[PDB]
């Protein structure tokens, strides 16, 4: 009277630049019809050498197997040792080449490239989200098999596989290896739990780079650590804190209501809610601009701010922004967060959500909500494969407002008491720094280079600093600046601190 398959290649992943990230790699399986092995009883313990099973448990498969007609023998081999096995002429073995996917670059891309699982299929990142477009179709072949199962004959193919088709992603290698450089020595200097830093392209909103700490090898799947394989940028939430106010001063700016030279009175450091006390890090302030007040990151100048303004205009930009909003990425395992939203909002939320608290945002939706602000705020789609046309934008902050607030972020940066440590040297830089209180903190930085045409925006997000430095300004902003520092030449970018 048989129905075997054609494995299909699966289809390439590089970078931007066609730096391969993912290869289809030629292997060997080999397979038994056990009605022929229990006619050559006296070959299996050469066999079972040369595959490494154990001799009696192997015997014992085969006479467990005796009636079937395909039984597995090994499903990983190189073609060296296939073709080893193959040289034995063991009545009843049969090979067929499949493939198993390498990863040239490793660690460095293993949270976006992801990896494949035992049928070829995709497991995490890249190779999940975009299956269906790697995995390419399986063929049916037909051949005449005896009473024996011995295939004695080609009759006809029933299906012809197609190979999966190739996928450049937006993540530029020399930036990858970068940011995963700086983040690692950062993490070490820090003696810090983890951590993740995102790089996107505010133009066009590819992701150039995204890593996290711990990483591991995916060349390397000896079952590791399934904490170190999570993807943080994309599966772990956190309350944003400080960087979220760009955004709640952005909704001051567009009310009508404020200017940045106006002055709020912050004395003498903390707001009474009833039972509820909003409270500022450094309490010597009296009247703060708009500017000093994101300088000094007061929260009880953002909130009086969002008191004055409402809390409806600050939820309207964080949510057009993507705040705790679906990516559109379509990775599985990727999180949302979440964005409060009430009808009639309270004071004490009006005041945590223009400071951060209570909200839940992920690193890239942090970046791309920062990528657009510094787009004088029009958003465009995230992506994470290579934009070659790319996709209308949505205006979701004013062109004055998005360049008065990157002004404002640029002082924060450059002005005398400002985060002086995320200056990019050869550059104007803006940022914000954050600082969440989890005696274990999260250290964040958000920021856009060059200010005079933004191109880049980043997010570095450091989990449990253990050492003497633990503000956002000390351990994060300093990996900020050593990233875009080399991501600017990288590219290409024309320094913009120029002389006047
Ligand atoms: C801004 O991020 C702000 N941080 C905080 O208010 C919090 N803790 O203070 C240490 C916080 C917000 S949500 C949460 N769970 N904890 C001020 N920002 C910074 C900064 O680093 O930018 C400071 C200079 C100190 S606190």
């Amino acid at each position: 009277s048989r129905h075997i398959a054609i494995p299909a290649h699966r289809g390439l992943i590089t970078d931007r630049n066609g730096e391969p990230l993912a290869v289809s790699t030629p292997v060997t399986t080999l397979w038994a019809n056990p009605k022929e092995l229990m006619t050559a009883k006296e070959r299996w313990p050469q066999l079972a050498a040369a595959l490494g099973q154990d001799t009696k448990l192997f015997a014992d498969r085969i006479e467990q197997n005796a009636e079937r007609e395909f039984i597995y023998l090994v499903r990983g081999l190189t073609p060296e040792q296939g073709e080893g096995v193959i040289a034995l002429k063991v009545p009843g073995v049969y090979s067929i080449e499949e493939f198993r996917r390498f990863y040239p670059a490793g660690e460095v891309v293993a949270h976006a490239v992801g990896f494949t699982d035992v049928d070829d299929r995709g497991r995490e990142g890249i190779e999940l989200a975009f299956d269906e477009w790697l995995a390419g179709v399986p063929g049916k072949r037909q051949v005449l098999k005896d009473r024996r199962g011995r295939v004695i004959k080609d009759v006809q193919v029933t299906k012809n596989a197609k190979p999966g088709k190739t996928l450049a992603l937006s993540i530029d290698l020399r930036l990858q290896y970068l940011a995963h450089r700086e983040l690692r020595n950062a993490l070490l200097e820090n003696g810090a739990k983890a951590g993740s830093l995102v790089i996107m392209d505010v133009k066009t909103g590819e992701i150039l780079a995204m890593t996290n700490q711990p990483t591991y090898n995916p060349n390397n799947r000896r079952n590791l650590q399934p904490a170190a394989m999570r993807n943080r940028a994309m599966i772990d939430v956190f309350e944003p804190g400080s960087t979220v106010k760009p955004f709640s001063m952005s909704a001051a700016l567009a009310s009508g209501r404020w200017k940045p030279s106006d002055i709020v009175d912050v004395y003498p450091g903390t707001l009474q809610i009833g039972r509820y006390t909003i409270r500022d890090v450094s309490r010597n302030s009296r009247q703060l601009d708009l500017t000093g007040i994101l300088i000094k990151s007061s929260n009880v100048g953002i909130s009086k701010i969002a008191f004055d303004i409402g809390a409806e205009s600050i939820y309207s930009v964080m949510q057009q922004v993507g705040l705790g909003q679906d990516t559109g990425l379509g990775f599985p395992g990727e999180r949302v967060g979440n964005l409060p939203n009430h009808r009639k909002w309270p004071k004490a939320e009006t005041a945590t959500l223009a400071y951060g608290y209570g909200l839940s945002v992920t690193a890239i939706q942090l970046a791309h909500a920062y990528a657009a602000l510094a787009n004088d705020g029009k958003s465009v789609p995230l992506s994470m494969t290579r934009v070659d046309r790319v996709p209308d934008g949505v205006q979701v902050i004013s062109p004055e407002v998005a360049s008065t607030v990157q002004g404002m972020l640029q002082q924060v940066v450059e002005a005398q008491g400002g985060v002086f440590r995320a200056q990019v040297p050869g550059y104007h830089a803006a940022g914000k720094s954050g600082t969440a209180r989890k005696n274990a903190y999260r250290s964040l930085f958000a920021g856009f280079a060059p200010a005079t045409d933004p191109r880049i925006a980043m997010v570095v997000v450091i989990d449990e600093p253990s050492k003497a430095g633990y503000f956002g300004g000390l351990v994060s902003a300093p990996v900020f600046s050593k990233v875009m520092a080399g991501a600017l030449r990288l590219m290409n970018v024309p320094p913009d601190n120029l002389p006047t």
